[PDB]
């Protein structure tokens, strides 16, 4: 019964209604996974979902990635990462508020996966959401000045900045996890743009959470002001979220929403106050790497 | 009946016996105060004090000042700064295995205190001490090409290497907690040498965990291998803890170490082993500051 019904035009996203993934066809998968890549947000209508049956889903759509660092990991489905600050029989499940700030999931790892998909679970009514920017958009509306000067760069990302103190990290002196971090998870280098496998678009691969330097050619590091510039330009400064680029997702309770971790960054809306809010995630990689330099 | 004997003529340390804090008088205290500054480590023997007879001895010698993270205090005298690996009644008590590196206490805040007290309360037999270095007699004995070359230059020492991560640190991002340290506890400046208060004795005030940086006198930086050759120099980098200006100092149950703050670097000597340890700590500002550039 899956029918998808997307946003007209230039219109980000759309919505799917009648998706089962148990009965879903090769074909409403194809068809699913061709909305992700061209309107970047499939937002999946009346999912009542197991763990179990969230991983099922997201098994349909590529090869899940259990996330690297396992106190995100749910306690049953070690696919699942869990954000949440509502503790269950006490226990401190997942990590409280993740991603409140631009970032591309895995964006700091050699080899990001290409889908990501989020299925919330206690939903505050106030101002929850998530915002998102379409960095192959943003790119084509760089001024022009700014597109010849990345030309040909690179950008180097590291998790060094949001990386969270894990229980354990307890009484250790701090600059021995900045070192960990460090060696187990290297700043990954990658071209400042790439093509799109899926759509041939040119993509603007940064975020203000990741990004922490651009270079020329060579590996010679330049002015990081120009990657301030780059932020600037695309909306990621904007403390108030109103710039162009910026696209507010909202979602209600049985959303499921599965988007395009290539083209998007996002950015988790959370309330000024501590009421809870609990989301499940599964990230997938599909048919093809980030990008064909991969 | 308090009876000081110093060991003989350039050697370190002083053994104290008869001494009870709280029948002591000035003449003692005075008397004992000299020794500190002299011999720069003056062992209390026979000592069996409550938390709050430790805090009364210290009284004795200046005024105490209690550490400024509130994880290392003493359940019951916020003065006391807590080493210990042992829970009481399974809850964390101060912090495990503190100062496993060359330092002087508070060398990284404006103010440092003249003088060091620990109280060791479970000490394992084997491989226990605290590794002392001059740097009084370590600056005397640098070659003469250093002492000319760190004349008038400045150094800057800072917590940012061995902060301990605290319980409420967890799941917060990492790059927070670094710059909440910078924040509270910015890098503080000193003259890389100056004279000892008591005794007109030129210390050179560096440390390889807190001392981060020298720089010339207008402040700009000098090339950071020069603080390298001044910690391999006087001692600080083998590991072997062979070299001569290095001293170990154990200790029984029952001894009160006592000990100069602006002289001398120390470094936790732990086993290699999850062993029970645990050391109670004091520590005074006596009649002047660290030095009279303060
Ligand atoms: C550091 C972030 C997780 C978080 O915000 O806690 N990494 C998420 C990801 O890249 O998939
Ligand atoms: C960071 C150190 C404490 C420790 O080793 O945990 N400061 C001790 C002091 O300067 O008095
Ligand atoms: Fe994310
Ligand atoms: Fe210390």
């Amino acid at each position: 019964r899956m029918q998808i019904d997307e946003q007209p035009g230039n219109a980000i996203g759309a919505a799917v209604e009648g998706f089962d993934h148990a009965t879903a066809s090769d074909a409403d998968i194809d068809a699913l996974k061709s909305t992700i890549y061209t309107k970047k947000i499939a937002v999946l209508k009346g999912q009542d979902l197991s763990p179990q049956q969230f991983l099922a889903l997201g098994k349909r759509l590529g090869r899940p990635e259990a996330y690297y660092e396992p106190m995100y990991q749910h306690p049953e489905v070690t696919e699942i990462f869990v954000s949440s600050n509502v503790p269950e029989n006490g226990k401190q499940i997942g990590v409280p508020k993740t991603g409140k700030f631009w970032h591309a999931d895995y964006q700091f790892m050699p080899d990001p996966f290409g889908i990501t998909l989020i299925y919330p679970q206690v939903i505050p009514e106030k101002n929850r959401g998530t915002y998102f920017i379409d960095m192959g958009r943003a790119y084509d509306r760089l001024p022009e000045d700014l597109k010849k000067e990345i030309s040909g760069t690179y950008c180097r990302h590291s998790v060094r900045k949001y990386f969270k103190i894990r229980p354990h990290d307890v009484y250790r002196p701090i600059s021995e996890i900045i070192e960990e971090v460090e060696r187990k998870t290297p700043a990954v280098v990658q071209p400042t743009t790439f093509t799109h496998p899926m759509t041939g678009e040119t993509v603007l691969y940064i975020s203000e959470g990741f990004t922490v330097g651009i270079e020329d050619q060579d590996g010679k590091p330049l002015d990081e002001e120009l990657l301030k510039r780059l932020f600037d330009a695309t909306g990621q400064l904007d403390e108030s979220f109103e710039h162009d680029n910026i696209h507010l997702q909202s979602f209600e309770q049985g959303d499921l929403l599965v988007w395009d971790n290539r083209s998007l960054i996002h950015r988790a809306r959370h309330t000024t106050t501590p009421e809870p809010t609990v989301s499940y995630r599964v990230t997938v990689h599909d048919e093809r790497k980030l990008h064909d330099g991969i």
